[PDB]
């Protein structure tokens, strides 16, 4: 299991000592505060109602936390993930990222807080 | 395990199928939008800008997601627990409850959809 922090400034997402293989069931949990730029701040579901204006995931809300895994493209995580199962052809290291737009993570402030385990199968 | 919503305006609070025992890890994921009266909505982790005005549980922000485990008092859930344990003497059924002021669950709207399981000991 891997627990660490994940930076809403760090552009380059937070890399994980998990390996997603085929067949693997895992549970994420995420917590805390963080923002991509306003005073306020918001949990690991990010803001609803900033618009989408170039975010790395547009499935998620921008200050939303989501994760690659491999070479895959963004998938959402949220607050986490229950016993959950990747979709064929996905595959590699688990990174995690805070949802924000290219080029202007330098302003963001806070962290969430997450777990990754892998259950049983 | 347990899988299910948490109405927001639900003050008797969401009982669950889980039966927590002495020597059990949990875990929980919530997820979702919720109001405890304003048009806004927050996450699980609740509205970290309202002040506690006799909120059922004083540990929780107003808005979050609380439970209780038998006649135990509330305790936080936030987002979720990770492989988490209880406190001495605190077993029985789980409930779980959205934070607000007792007396005023009239006006909320939204909910959670959270998952519990037990992990392997
Ligand atoms: O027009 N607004 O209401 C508005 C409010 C907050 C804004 O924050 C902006 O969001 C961007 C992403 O969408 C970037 O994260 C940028 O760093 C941030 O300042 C940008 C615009
Ligand atoms: O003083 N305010 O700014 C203020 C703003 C919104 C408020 O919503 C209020 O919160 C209460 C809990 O503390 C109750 O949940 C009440 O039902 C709700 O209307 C209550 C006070
Ligand atoms: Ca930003
Ligand atoms: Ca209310």
């Amino acid at each position: 299991a891997w627990k660490g922090e994940v930076l809403a400034n760090n552009e380059a997402g937070q890399v994980t000592s998990i390996i997603y293989n085929p067949g693997d069931v895992i549970t994420i949990v995420a917590a805390g505060w963080a923002s991509y730029g306003p005073t306020q701040k918001w949990g690991p579901q990010g803001d609803r109602e900033h618009p989408d204006q170039g975010l790395i995931c547009h499935d998620a809300f921008c200050g939303a936390l989501v994760m690659k895994i491999g070479n895959s493209g963004t998938i959402p995580v949220n607050t986490g993930l229950f016993r959950w199962v990747a979709p064929n052809n996905v595959q590699g290291a688990i990174t995690l990222i805070y949802n924000d737009v290219p080029g202007t993570y330098g302003n963001n402030s806070g962290s969430f807080s997450v777990n990754i385990g892998k259950d049983q199968s």
